[PDB]
This record gives C-alpha cells, structure tokens and sequence, in this order.
C-alpha cells in the first residue's frame, strides 16, 4: 500500500494536490468524472480514473495508503436549485468508505467546508462549533461529515480526518467563485459583481498553502475534523478595493443578494497550528489575487 488516490483530483485543489505530490515521486491515481470541466486540462496527474466516485471499487483501491475525497457538487446557490442532486455528496462519501473500510486503506482525508457552520455564533470558529446547514449544498457536506463520523469512531480502517476547507482561491479555480469571477469578469467586462451589499465576510486562503497543508496529512495522525483557514476574514468589498487599485476603470456592477447568507466566516486556527504547525511563508491576499489576475490574463479571451 503505496498510492494516492484523489477525487475532485482534475478540479481546483484536487489538481492542484495531484501535481504537487507526482512532483514528490508520488504513485497518484486521480478520480473525476469531469461532470464540470476542469479549467486546465488533467494530463500530468498521474493515472486517471473517469468516473464518478459511486463507481469505485475495491481494485482501484487494492495498492493504495491514502485517499483525499475532494470530489463534490460545491456550489452554495446552485443547490437552492438541484437540492436533490446534492444528495449525491452523500451517496458518494457513504461508497467511498465503505470500500476503503472492506479493503483496509489506512487513511482517508475527507473534503467539507466551513459552510456547515452557517453563520457561527463563535468567531473565530472553532472545530466543535455546532452546525448549522443553510443552503442544501451545506447539509450535503453535513451529511457527509454525519458518515464520516460514524467511520471515525468505528475501531477498523481507514483513519479518517475531516478538513473543512474555508474560502480557496487561486490560478485554476473555475470562475462561478468571487476571486476567479472578479477576474474574469474585469477582464471581459470590466465590471465587478457585487452580490447584496459587500459587507459579508470570507475567510481566503491562497491554494498553494491548502497544498501544502494538504500535503503535511499525508504522513501524520489526521485529527477527526481540522479547519483549513487563514483564521482572518475580509470583505467582498475588501475584495472589490483591491481589484479597483489595479483597474481603476472598472465598474461595480451590484447584484441581487443570496439567499441565506452569510455575514462572516473566519477559521479558528489554534488545531490547525498544533497539528501541522505553522510554516514562516503563506501568501497574502494581495499578492494571491495578483497572481490570480495574472493568471486569467495568460488565458485567451474567449474563455
Ligand atoms: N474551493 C473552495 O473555495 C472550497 C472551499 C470549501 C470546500 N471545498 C471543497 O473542496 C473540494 C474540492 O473543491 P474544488 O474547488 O476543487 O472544486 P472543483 O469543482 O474544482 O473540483 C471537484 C472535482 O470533482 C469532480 N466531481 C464532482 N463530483 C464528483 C463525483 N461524485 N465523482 C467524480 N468526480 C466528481 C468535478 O468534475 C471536479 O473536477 C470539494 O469537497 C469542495 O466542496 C472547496
Ligand atoms: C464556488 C465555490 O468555490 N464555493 C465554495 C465557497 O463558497 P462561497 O459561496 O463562500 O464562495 P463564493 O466565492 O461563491 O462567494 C463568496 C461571496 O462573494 C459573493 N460574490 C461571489 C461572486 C461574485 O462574482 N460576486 C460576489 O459578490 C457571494 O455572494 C459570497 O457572499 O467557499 C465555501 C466555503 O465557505 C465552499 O463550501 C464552497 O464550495
């Protein structure tokens, strides 16, 4: 038992993670079905599996040490619409460890989100916060979490770790995200939508740091649900200001507010610190979004 496989792995952190670890010398299978199409094209991660998760079986697991699950519908306002196909998030997380559990891979690391806390009443948001879904996408990833649970206190393989991811961004996100569809949008339009008033609050972090922290659980006990935040928050209009010191043309176009939302998420990092410890470096907002821009702009405009 020697390989990696990850799901999500032609999508925004999933690829991201894929590259990182072939670059290591790493054996990575990817698992995606490209139900969305990924923003750069999968070659180079390894060996690649075109299916959805529900499809994987015991032989595709039969060499491998560690799973990362990052395969998910992942959009909050999209599941007001598709409820119902959110459900998928959880089929797919009950299959996937009840085949690492019959195999006996050691470990899985499965991909949620601060969205299942709603809007917290502790902040910064500790891990044994309660949860509170609002949107149906948020109660797929709680439901997933709800399966997971159930496999971490069961004394059988795999050993498995929550990550509840808050705001990633960086090169290679697809724009339905404020980062990329800021850019996106100053690019062929140059407007930047603002959905309701601005003033909600998003806890970012740059993707190359969730990487390497993603990295840093391949070969360490994983606690049963860690944060992956900056443990600061921002405002979209935050957002929006230092765009317009880039572009001071461009036009705010504000938009309707979504529903339920949320006012502020910030990551309580004190386990995250303790169990992964803290690097020197990490790349500020100002210079994330710069390199993201940048990013879009080696990109051909039809897009
Ligand atoms: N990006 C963020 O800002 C963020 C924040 C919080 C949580 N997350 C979580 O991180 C994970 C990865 O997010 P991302 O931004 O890379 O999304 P992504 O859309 O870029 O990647 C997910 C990939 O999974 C594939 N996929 C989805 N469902 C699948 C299925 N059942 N079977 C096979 N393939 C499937 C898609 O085709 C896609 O390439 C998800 O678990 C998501 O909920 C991401
Ligand atoms: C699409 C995506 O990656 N979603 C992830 C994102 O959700 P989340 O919904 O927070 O991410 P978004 O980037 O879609 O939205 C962030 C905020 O910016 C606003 N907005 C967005 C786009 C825009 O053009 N203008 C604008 O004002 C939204 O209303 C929202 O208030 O982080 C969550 C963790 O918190 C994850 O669970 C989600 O999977």
């Amino acid at each position: 038992k020697h390989r990696i496989l990850i799901t999500g792995g032609a999508g925004f952190i999933g690829g991201h993670l894929a590259r990182a670890l072939v670059a290591s010398g790493e054996e990575v299978t990817v698992l995606d079905d490209l139900r969305v199409p990924p923003m750069i094209p999968p070659e180079g991660t390894g060996k690649f599996l075109e299916k959805p998760v529900l499809e994987l079986e015991e032989r595709d697991l039969s060499d491998v040490r560690l799973v990362y699950h990052l395969a998910s519908h992942k959009s909050v306002p999209r599941s007001f619409k598709q409820p119902l196909d959110y459900l998928d998030n959880v089929d797919s997380g009950r299959h996937l460890l009840a085949l690492c559990t019959s195999v006996g891979v050691p470990k899985v690391v499965v991909g949620s989100t601060c969205e299942v806390y709603g809007q917290a009443d502790t902040l910064p948001t500790p891990e044994d916060s309660p949860l509170s879904p609002r949107s149906p996408y948020a109660a797929s990833k709680v439901g997933l979490e709800m399966v997971a649970g159930a496999h971490q206190r069961a004394s059988v393989a795999p050993e498995v770790g929550i990550v509840r991811f808050f705001n990633v961004y960086g090169p290679g996100e697809r724009p339905d995200a404020l980062v990329p569809r800021l850019c996106a949008n100053l690019l062929t339009r140059n407007e930047l939508p603002v959905e309701g008033d601005g003033e909600q609050r998003r806890d970012f972090t740059y993707i190359t740091d969730v990487v390497d922290k993603l990295v840093a659980l391949a070969n360490r006990p994983l606690p049963s649900v860690v944060n992956f935040g900056s443990g600061q928050s921002l405002s979209v209009n935050d957002v929006i200001r230092i765009l317009q010191a880039t572009s001071p043309a461009a036009e705010v176009a504000r938009k309707q507010p979504r529903p339920n939302e949320i006012t502020e998420f910030r990551a309580d990092t004190a386990l995250q610190t303790r169990q992964i410890g803290e690097r020197s470096g990490g790349i500020g907002i100002e210079e994330g979004i710069r390199l993201t821009l940048e990013w879009w702009q080696s990109r051909d405009l039809d897009d």
